[PDB]
Order: structure tokens, then C-alpha cells, then sequence
């Protein structure tokens, strides 16, 4: 894990310029560069000292993925912590989020195999920091912005600033009464994730009749009601195969489950997912 100077970062963000500006938020900035006199692109997030879970959250990040290789985890390539300030280096996910490419966009809608692919990408990141670190990684904050896209469409997890060792819509409920953290917890979020892929639209949206808020409760219950068919995003409406709906939708239901105990590991939706893009073909 190599460190910058401050200057080879201001560098890379020609100062950080706001023409590098690809998304912000709580951590801070981020920003497209490049490094390496410009053959390989980065993402650059610039965090403030002064915020202690800024802090927590960068050490977190160091911590954590200095030590992990994985085609479908982000990649960090180094840090600057010159001037006592918290920037990050990744490699560049040209493609933005997953939630960016579902619902709320101008992005054109992805195709159902290639939602499939992303999802089992996901999975496979997710089942490595289960199974595949010297320690169980519960990730903690799996949901559609934290999937991201590179240029040739790779799934990859991100954003470990909260994982530990040892967001609304996608809250582990039982956490508000076990008071327990489990790798279960990942694979509740990550069924959240797979019925937005399914039905985009928010995981939650206060605006909605009682039933529909959360749709980690209404996909489910229309599930049962034998209707899970009707609030499936429209643009994938006939195009998904009888048995690969049936095994998604199956698979789906089980991670959300109401006990960590009866949700599925990660390998087991993996499995599930690889199975049901079978079934499609
Ligand atoms: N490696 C990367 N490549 C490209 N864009 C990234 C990368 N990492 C983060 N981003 C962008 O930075 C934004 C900020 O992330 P975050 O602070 O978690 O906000 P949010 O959770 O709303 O995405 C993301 O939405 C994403 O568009
Ligand atoms: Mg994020």
C-alpha cells in the first residue's frame, strides 16, 4: 500500500479541480485522476481531519483493504496522509454506482443478464470477505451505492469504512433486537439489493401506502400473494425466463428473512444466483 506525496495527488486532481468532481459525500470529494504520468486512471476521495469518524472511517479503510485482493472488491492503491489530511486512492469505476444505472437516472436500464452478472459479481465480493480473510469482514453497508461499476461492467464492493473484524432500507432488523452483528447481516442487505435490482425503485421510500415503504416487507409479502410479478421494473417485464424469476425471487426471499439464523450464507446465494443465470438461458 504506497503512499503520496501531496503533490503527486494535486497532481493527478490538477488541484482538484471541480471538473474532477464525480460524486461527494459524508467522507468528503472524489475525485477523477491519474497517476503513473497518466496510464492508470484513480478515484481520489478527499476526507477532513477534523471529523473523528472521518478519521475512524479512513483508518478503517486502510486497515481493511491493504490486506485484501479480489476482482469484485475496489481496489485501494494508496493513501496521502501529508498535512495531516485523509486522502484515498482507488482505481476508477467508470461506470459509477449500480443504483445509478436501476432507477432515478438518464442511464439507459441494464439488461437482465448483465443485472444478473453484477449481482453475482456482488456476491462473490461479499462471499469473499465472509470466507476468504484472515477473519469473517462483515462488510455492514451493502446496498446499491456501495456496488460499483468499471468500465467493462465488473461488479466491485466498496466503501469499508464501516466493515468490522474479528443505511435505511437496508438495516438487518434484527439488529434492533439481537444487538448482534452477524456475516448475516451482510446477506439481509444484499437481499435488499437484489429486489431493487429486480423492482427498481428505493429499498425505502417514506412516501408510499404503509404496505410498500420498505421493500424488504412489500416485495415479500406480493411474493406470496402470488404478485410478486406486477412490481417488477417495467423494463424487465417478460424478459425474465419462468424458473430463473422463480429461483431469484426464492433466493431473494431467504436473505431477507426475519432470523440471521435461517438466512442463507453468501456461498449458498451465490450458488443460487449462478444457478438462476443459468436457468435464463
Ligand atoms: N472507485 C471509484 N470510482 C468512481 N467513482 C467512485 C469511486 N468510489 C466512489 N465513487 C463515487 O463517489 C460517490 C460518493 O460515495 P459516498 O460518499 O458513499 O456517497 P453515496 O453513498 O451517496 O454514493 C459515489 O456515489 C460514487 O459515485
Ligand atoms: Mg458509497
Amino acid at each position: 500500500c504506497r503512499h503520496f506525496s501531496f503533490a503527486e495527488i494535486k497532481a493527478a486532481t490538477k488541484n482538484f479541480d471541480e471538473s474532477r468532481v464525480l460524486g461527494v459525500g459524508g467522507f468528503g470529494k472524489v475525485y477523477r485522476g491519474e497517476i503513473d504520468g497518466g496510464t492508470t486512471k484513480v478515484a481520489i476521495r478527499r476526507g477532513n481531519p477534523m471529523s473523528e469518524q472521518g478519521v475512524h472511517e479512513f483508518q478503517t479503510e486502510i486497515e481493511m483493504l491493504s490486506k485484501l485482493r479480489h476482482r469484485h472488491l475496489v481496489s485501494l492503491i494508496g493513501y496521502c496522509e501529508e498535512n495531516c489530511e485523509m486522502i484515498l486512492v482507488y482505481d476508477y469505476m467508470a461506470h459509477g454506482t449500480m443504483r445509478e444505472h436501476l432507477y432515478k437516472t438518464q442511464n439507459p436500464s441494464l439488461p437482465w443478464k448483465q443485472r444478473l452478472e453484477i449481482c453475482i459479481g456482488a456476491a462473490r465480493g461479499l462471499h469473499y470477505l465472509h470466507t476468504g480473510a484472515k477473519h469473517t469482514i462483515i462488510h455492514r453497508d451493502v446496498k446499491t451505492t456501495n456496488i460499483l461499476l468499471d468500465e467493462k461492467w465488473v461488479a466491485k464492493v466498496s466503501d469499508f469504512g464501516l466493515s468490522k473484524t474479528g443505511s435505511f432500507g437496508y438495516l438487518d432488523p434484527e439488529y434492533f433486537r439481537r444487538q448482534q452483528l452477524t456475516e448475516k447481516s451482510d446477506v439481509y442487505s444484499f437481499g435488499v439489493v437484489l429486489f431493487e435490482a429486480l423492482c427498481a425503485r428505493p429499498a425505502l421510500n417514506p412516501t408510499l401506502a404503509k404496505e410498500q415503504v420498505s421493500l424488504a416487507e412489500w416485495a415479500p409479502y406480493c411474493y406470496k400473494k402470488g404478485m410478486l410479478d406486477q412490481i417488477v421494473d417495467p423494463y424487465l417485464k417478460g424478459k425474465i425466463t419462468p424458473e430463473c424469476f422463480k429461483k431469484f425471487a426464492e433466493t431473494a426471499m431467504k436473505c431477507v428473512l426475519d432470523q440471521g439464523i435461517e438466512r442463507p450464507s453468501m456461498g449458498d446465494v451465490l450458488w443460487n444466483l449462478e444457478f438462476a443465470l443459468q436457468l435464463q438461458e
